């Protein structure tokens, strides 16, 4: 298991997240849909001058699975997946610049909702989640478990879970007071007025 410390911008952007009295929350699983949806259009885009690359799974979809159990609400694809480069020092430094520029504008008077034009959307499972924990596959590498329940610092480790292919496997534990998002009712009413037009089939597990 190695520990990382996030970046100072990213670290202060999930402070603010976790601190900031904001009521309107769902818009994290947008956030998510869409971060999976961009996933799945660069493994369809890849799939094309190299299809032995969907020998690890062709059927590309978005899973939505609440656990109440558990207090989990994992979002499943079968996009492109990460290696432990794009997992680490890759998604780290891009981040900086659209970090910067997003709280610059929260400071101009813009608001949480606007996270996704700074790249920075995921930052958003913050809003519901004590803990994120993220599982990926890519076909150049090994099943990577990365995780984080802020404080300045998140893990990387080898994945000595389930085999999942090829893909990205997003597992929010959901904070106490925010038990709403494992609800049939409450995911579809969500899905519908933030995600109703991605191109892939986006399927709600029930329990
Ligand atoms: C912990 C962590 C590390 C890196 C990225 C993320 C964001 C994320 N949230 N949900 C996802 C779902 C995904 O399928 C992917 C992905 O594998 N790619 C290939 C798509 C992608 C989208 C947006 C940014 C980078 C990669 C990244 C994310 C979380």
């Amino acid at each position: 298991v190695e520990t990382f410390a996030f970046q100072a911008e990213i670290a202060q952007l999930m402070s603010l997240i976790i601190n900031t009295f904001y009521s309107n929350k769902e818009i994290f699983l947008r956030e998510l849909i869409s971060n999976s949806s961009d996933a799945l259009d660069k493994i369809r885009y890849e799939s094309l001058t190299d299809p032995s690359k969907l020998d690890s799974g062709k059927e590309l979809h978005i899973n939505l699975i609440p656990n109440k159990q558990d207090r989990t609400l994992t979002i499943v694809d079968t996009g492109i997946g990460m290696t432990k480069a794009d997992l680490i020092n890759n998604l780290g430094t891009i981040a900086k610049s659209g970090t910067k520029a997003f709280m610059e504008a929260l400071q101009a008077g813009a608001d949480i909702s606007m996270i996704g034009q700074f790249g920075v959307g995921f930052y958003s499972a913050y809003l519901v989640a004590e803990k994120v924990t993220v599982i990926t596959k890519h076909n150049d590498d090994e099943q990577y478990a990365w995780e984080s329940s802020a404080g300045g610092s998140f893990t990387v480790r080898t994945d000595t879970g389930e085999p999942m292919g090829r893909g990205t496997k997003v597992i929010l534990h959901l904070k106490e007071d925010q038990t709403e998002y494992l609800e049939e009712r409450r995911i579809k009413e969500i899905v519908k007025k933030h995600s109703q037009f991605i191109g892939y089939p986006i399927t709600l597990f029930v329990e």
